[PDB]
DNA sequence: CGAACCTGGTCTTGACTCCATTGCCGGATTTGTATTAGACTGGCAGGGTTGCCCCGAAGCGGGCG
């Protein structure tokens, strides 16, 4: 996105393969998040049986899961429940 | 015989009062959003009941290419 705009004509390969990369990021996003969907069910099972109904709990720890992936972090060496469980 | 008078209003001038009406201003409360790092990973859940009728769909015996 910075060398799009006012950049450069990047050789074939580099671009090519940033553009590899480009695509592996959000394969393997789309990867965790459909990996932890598990998750996020067994944690909404408890919150029903009061006003809302189960799919739509379901739906809204989904999307605290997309929060908790985005901002997820590796080197303080805990698990990705651990964190997740907050979010959701 | 005229004449004051006295009093309906008709109207104005000037001072006074008083309360809406914004306007800041300082603070109070109300509401919305972000963030929490050990590990946690596929539901509880509640019932099955009539009678009659119409009609549309699934499936099976039965011949056929």
């Amino acid at each position: 996105t910075e060398l799009s705009e006012r950049g450069e004509k990047l050789p074939a390969a580099q671009r090519r393969d940033m553009m590899w990369i480009c695509r592996d990021g959000d394969r393997a996003k789309n990867h965790l998040l459909e990996a932890n969907l598990r998750l996020v069910v067994s944690l909404a099972k408890r919150y029903t049986g009061r006003g809302m109904a189960f799919l739509d709990l379901i739906q809204e720890g989904n999307l605290g899961l997309i929060r908790a992936v985005e901002k997820f972090d590796y080197t303080k060496g805990y698990k990705f429940s651990t964190y997740a469980t907050w979010w959701i």
